[PDB]
């Protein structure tokens, strides 16, 4: 398919909330339909555009602005860009939104909601190793997310379906 | 317009050689013909994707590798990516080429040729302003001897030919490659 303008889908939520799997399944659906799609996540970024440590808030902010700009270039060239980043800070996410919206590109902020208690209770191993590896910063939910995907009340498939519906309502 | 895969046109040369003027004029030509085009240059990068980097040789590399990836992503989605950056080192440019070619994307290294004395002579006012405000270490013409490409896909002699002749010459190579 050859659409003039794409969109930016921003998945924000706690690590372990299952953001990437949702992003991944969404991408498969859209690609199968002929859409140009790019999934951008921290794993990818760490080795490519954001390689070079930095966990200071100044650094993460520079990292997020960079992602925002990359999503803006791709979407303005017809790509559906799906971003999966914890992006815990509201102000940071709002800065990302403005960069994308300045281009006239739709910015769909998706809150992938999971409970902090449940995420740590199911992964004591990971918490422990993050403690050993050098891991105070509370997650700030969106004030106006275009969608909230409750990963605990619904199945991954129904959540993917909810997101796919919104995407199509926007791009079709 | 719609093409399956784009290309990466990498302009390399000394600051002041005319790289960016060439990039923009070429970009204007292709867009007017309906192609999806993005011009990536240092001034843009400096306030966006590479906004807070120093200028150490390792810092510049991180930056160039980053540009190579952004270019690769755009190009694999049908975009003609025209790049104009300060990349005096062959190794650095070879690393950029590798990243692009890996995706199977054509990488055209264009040498915008102008001597060091020539770019200095061209812009006295500019030399003085960077020096007076201490924003040198950027004018790599001296701080980092430029290493010409061993085998560029094209050479644009900015001393012998006009910008019109050169933009037109680059445009023919680009059109020959994108079909």
């Amino acid at each position: 398919k050859c659409i003039e303008k794409g969109i930016v889908v921003w998945l924000t939520g706690l690590p372990g909330s299952g953001k990437t799997t949702i992003a991944t399944r969404l991408a498969d659906l859209l690609q199968k339909e002929g859409y140009r799609v790019e999934v951008l996540d921290g794993d990818w970024a760490r080795t490519t555009v954001s390689e070079g440590a930095g966990f200071t808030r100044e650094e993460r902010l520079r990292h997020l602005k960079r992602i925002a700009w990359i999503a803006r270039l791709l979407a303005r060239n017809g790509v559906i860009v799906i971003c999966s980043f914890v992006s815990p800070y509201k102000q940071a996410r709002n800065m990302v939104r403005r960069i994308v919206e300045e281009e006239g590109i739709p910015f769909l902020e998706i809150y992938v909601k999971a409970s902090l208690e449940e995420v740590i209770r199911r992964d004591p191993k990971g918490l422990y190793k993050k403690a050993l590896k050098g891991e105070t910063d509370p997650y700030e939910p969106p004030e106006n997310p275009q969608l909230v995907l409750d990963t605990e009340s619904n199945t991954i498939e129904h959540n993917v379906s909810y997101l796919y519906s919104l995407v199509k309502a926007v791009i079709e």
